């Protein structure tokens, strides 16, 4: 109950109170019984008092048994001293006032709520397995009990961290004990010598009795003045106690805890200092037990809140969970994409067939070594988050781990040990690496990636490093990113020479970089988004053999040059959304082309020579200005795809019969009235394949319509 | 709870107190309610005192009754003993005293808290099912429950053994209560014989009564007197009982306790000795009953905690659990991934058939001899584990182990008795074994080894070390992986002359040593992924006549060169991966050749002299620029399997058809567009043998297809 509370000097303080009480019982009994005045009178008196002046013979003062009962009640009334007349119940009086005072605070309905709160508060605390655990691996309804008791904690401390009733109304009932000490001890050692056994009268009566003055004797005075002496030393006791009492609670600020010794012993350094009124709390419960402030410890700390919301995570997210959370990826890769989890699962670490652990703003991972658990890791994709991996999961990582995804933001959010990777082939950075001057200091790791094979800028580069020509001796494909930043290529891409594939996307080069030209073992290469106006440069590239896919996704060229005839080993030439107004036979000269993106664009008509093309597969001419199609195109075979949107008037030509290896086709955006009835004789063509508006769809024959449906 | 704490002298000392509370309730009653003195003048009175000096007549004192009340009263005061007034209140102090000092540490907060923790911690531990299972199984629960139980033992020794207040309280108030009886008994024999019936009495209050002298009587002498001589006896008895306890406290030492009995009773000869405080508790104890000490000596055991954790892990991982874990390696043998298990199971122990034992990060692991019931391992395998281990268990690997694999984060994790070993014939380490500037110390112990045969490393190495030289009189089969690093052979390879088998593997050498030609046992060579241009030593491997496997990839090998024609009994080669862009004729002249690979690189055209390569059994052309198969490729009868996709072919001629040992080709990522009938010809092909396109399948005739369907 409240014995928890009870400091030593308060059970002194109690137990003196009841000898207190056991003094003024026996007083007031005796009092109640025993307590009279014999009197006699004196005979012969001298200056208000009794002058005292065969065989001896009595002295007959000739009164009656009621008259010397009548004497000794008006002796006792006006002459006996009120304090040898009422000690016992002054000592009562004084003893019920200590004892409200020191049990006041437990009958207030304010404090003795709040305090009946922090104790079952504590001992709940107390009795709590999680606390144990913390001072010394997964349980279930501990992990919500505990988590329900983490809560309440919080709970209290806000409302009693607030202000200080309790504090301050034990300060205030110290305050009222010892002045009450200083007075009792004061009148009653003053007014301790007026009780005497012989007691001098004098009422004046003499019409009643006869006689002036009396020679009293109070019978119980020498046992009230032992019993004064005995309740003064008490008082004594008592007043020591609480002037200690009080020095206790004014030589430091007990409104302000401290948690020190836990905070800087036990680990659990996240445990803060509780402000008034708890602190009180802290301070008092420090005297009985101080095991009892360490337990509270535990549940003031956020390091025990981050473990036990692991050990909670650890039982939540069970492996089922994240067997249906399993996804694949476009490369049919098992992926666990991780949204904002706190902290990982421990249990995804048991799954064995994963292969991405994409992680997203899940702060402090330091990746457990269970995950040599795991085999099929080669994908890891960090994005916005730091990582501390452990030294053993470390190197298995190093012998396993095939392909990085870092993202970022900060440039030191990059971890050190990722450059002790050795079986790397696959990196990605997202997030400025610009160090604004001196940078590519963390860039440098790459020097001992030697196993890199293509690597990844998104990250706005002014220059390219010299880290990454160094390394590019064995690597194989920049893809460059600078979301509009100009780069420049400084002729650094000459020392890549077993290079296959360059994409300098956003870039905004504006021209041929002119040293692409010197790699002599590129394949593809693509400028996308880069602001090329004329592109005439392009003939370099007959220079060039393992070419094989010249890609202009999105730029202002104008005018197509003629000097593409020269290319022939080129196959996949995509130059769509460009400002090309007409397309000369020269690019026709190439007889290799396997798919074409003559897209996006201002053309208005297609030369017969597309027909000449007979390696061509998939074509696209949409959004363009085309009024009629040669029917000479139609000569091309093997075209599996044939793109027509935002097309003008046109008549489809019968002689799509000649379209056997057909399989998908778009009619959309050009005005069409009669979709010819050979449609139907493109084997390979599908109700779905053939994207057409609907009205024309109906235009087919019904026969017909139903033979494209059930394909 | 306070029950078994006491011993026999403090109950016998309580109910001595409640005995002398009621001698001095009744002393109290009896001088509060008939406690009065009977006086009588003495009319002949000779030197104070009373002189004792036709019917008998009585004497005629002329007192009334209120003179008589007053010299009463007066004699009382002034005349009679205080012991007899007061006898009644100095032993109810003094058994007031004796209470207080008795139950003081039942109440100071630091010993009543500290004697409610080991109240708990024995009534806890006393009922633990545990400790009958350790006095002579483990349950589902109850041994969870019984861990904390351990543990919160652990937590009440590091809290109470450091202090000795309870003892030093104890030693007090023994001391105190000795020194009370001392007194009390000295004082009250001294002060016995002033009770008197008779109280002669002379108080001059001649001027109100008449008479000088007068003889009184106490009528409570004679009960007081016997009151007094009983409370007498039983101080002597309260006296000798606590000089007993004095004794008793001060025999020995009570700060020391041994548990020795139990550490003899019932083996558990960890228990060692509890300190102060804890000592004093548990001797207490011992005097109530020796049994409450001996049923929580289990849990103060060290032995009992590994041996109730150890069967926990029983608990955990029951042998049916290892039969699950038995799986087939890729030597089709059972092994068993022990997982950071907490230690190794009894039940591991058990199982003949095991013969692939591979400890994971499991730590302190200390082998046990049981290992003589395994008789089937051959080899283990040392992943992030330190292995003590003990002497008959070393034996056991003496005669019986075959193979050891260790892989080490630091140096300390190699255990030293690993070299110690003699039948060992392979060791696969891993780690970091460069030891910089520690030189290679740790291979030393290498050299002791004799029946080693193979020594596959990788430790990234800078060097050499000799101690591989040394062992390479009898080494055959050496593995060196450097990982990424450089190496040199400094002519150290020409020692082994026993070598039969070489590899570096990313040991970037970009350079074939000279040291391994003179060398004549080889057959199988590797210089994978080493960054290698020129071969033209290959020339020297002419004077090789025992190798028969050169794979060369993941290299950047352009030019083959003449002299691979040289060399004959060539079996397999491996060249993939590389840059080679001719086929030199110089590999045709060779006939041993029957796995041949030539995949990933820039290869056009296969020269027709494939035609004469009969020995030829499985071709890799996979992913190359090869558009016509030639057809003396045919001709070789015992070819089995083809490696041709990702490739330009566009026609596979009919001839495929007289390929009768055929089983497996794969054609995805090809350009054919027709392919051929005769491919069903083959008899031993089936439809997992062709990797193709569903849509090429479906090129075949209906017939073909259901022969395919049919395997």
């Amino acid at each position: 109950a409240y014995r928890i509370l009870k400091p030593w000097w308060d059970v002194f303080t109690d137990y003196i109170s009841i000898v207190m009480l056991m003094i003024a019982v026996f007083g007031g009994t005796l009092q109640v019984t025993q307590d009279k005045m014999i009197c006699l009178p004196c005979k012969w008196v001298t200056k208000d008092s009794c002058n005292d002046s065969t065989g001896p013979t009595g002295i007959k003062y000739d009164l009656d048994r009621h008259q010397y009962n009548y004497v000794d009640a008006v002796c006792y009334e006006n002459r006996l001293h009120w304090f040898a007349k009422y000690f016992p119940y002054l000592v009562l009086l004084h003893t019920l006032i200590f004892l409200a005072c020191s049990n006041f605070w437990f009958k207030f309905p304010r404090t003795s709520s709040k305090l009946e709160h922090f104790v079952s508060i504590l001992l709940k605390c107390f009795d709590s397995p999680w606390t144990t655990r913390a001072l010394s691996v997964l349980d279930k309804k501990e992990g919500e009990q505990a988590k329900a008791l983490f809560e309440k904690v919080k709970k209290f401390r806000t409302h009693v961290e607030e202000g200080d009733i309790v504090y301050r109304l034990y300060m205030r009932q110290t305050i009222i004990k010892v002045i009450k000490f200083i007075l009792i001890i004061c009148y009653t050692v003053y007014y301790v010598h007026n009780i005497k056994f012989d007691v001098d009268c004098t009422v004046d009566i003499e019409s009643l009795t006869g006689y002036r003055t009396y020679r009293c004797a109070h019978p119980l005075a020498t046992l009230f003045k032992i019993l004064a002496s005995f309740y003064i030393s008490l008082v004594i006791f008592y007043g020591l106690i609480c002037m200690y009492t009080l020095w206790w609670m004014l030589r430091r600020s007990l409104k302000k805890y401290s948690f020190e010794s836990i905070r800087e012993e036990s680990s659990y350094s996240d445990i803060p200092d509780v402000k008034n009124d708890f602190a009180f709390m802290l301070h008092l419960i420090d005297q009985y037990d101080p095991l009892y402030s360490k337990r509270f410890a535990v549940f003031l700390s956020e390091v025990s809140e981050n473990k036990l919301r692991q050990l909670n995570l650890n039982n939540e997210w069970t492996l089922d969970k994240l067997r249906q959370r399993l996804t694949k990826n476009a490369q049919d890769k098992l992926e666990l994409h991780l949204f904002m989890l706190s902290g990982i699962p421990d249990t995804v670490f048991d799954l064995v067939e994963l292969e991405v652990l994409k992680l997203e703003l899940i702060p402090d991972v330091t990746i457990p070594p269970s995950i040599a658990q795991l085999t099929g890791l080669k994908e890891l994709w960090l994005y916005h988050t730091a990582a501390k991996i452990e030294a053993p999961a470390l190197a298995f990582l190093r012998e396993n781990l095939r392909a990085l995804h870092i993202k970022f933001t900060d440039i030191k959010e990059i971890p050190l040990w990722i450059y002790s990777l050795k079986t790397l082939e696959e990196l990605h950075l997202t997030g400025n690496l610009s160090a604004e001057n001196n940078r590519y200091i963390v860039i440098d790791g790459l020097r001992e990636l030697k196993r890199l094979k293509v690597l990844r800028l998104k990250s706005n580069l002014s220059k390219l490093p010299q880290v990454v020509t160094d390394v590019g001796v064995h690597l194989q494909k920049l893809s460059i990113n600078n979301e509009g930043t100009k780069l420049i290529v400084l002729n650094s891409l000459k020392k890549m020479a077993n290079l296959t594939e360059l994409e300098l996307i956003r870039c905004d080069l504006e021209r041929i970089p002119h040293s692409i030209f010197s790699l002599h073992n590129l394949q593809e290469i693509d400028l996308k988004d880069n602001n090329l106006k004329t592109i005439e440069e392009i003939i370099s590239f007959q220079h060039l053999h393992r070419l094989t896919c010249l890609k202009l996704w999105y730029n202002h060229i104008a005018y197509i040059p003629i000097q593409i005839g020269n290319l022939t080993n080129l196959e996949r030439l995509y130059l769509n959304r460009n400002k090309i107004e007409k397309i000369p036979t020269q690019l026709f000269y190439c007889r290799k082309l396997r798919y074409l993106d003559l897209s996006h664009n201002n053309l208005t008509f297609l030369p017969a020579d597309i027909g000449l093309l007979q390696n061509l597969q998939n074509l696209a001419i949409t959004a363009n200005r085309i009024e009629t199609l040669p029917p000479e195109l139609f000569q091309c075979r093997k075209l599996r795809a044939l793109h027509l949107g935002n097309n003008v008037l046109q008549s489809l030509p019968s002689r799509v019969g000649e379209l056997t290896n057909l399989t998908q086709i778009e009619l959309r955006g050009n005005r069409l009235e009669c979709l010819p009835v050979e449609l139907g004789e493109c084997p390979l063509l599908k109700r779905s394949g053939l994207v057409v508006e609907e009205d024309l769809f109906n235009t087919l024959p019904p026969e017909v319509k139903e033979r494209l449906w059930r394909a």
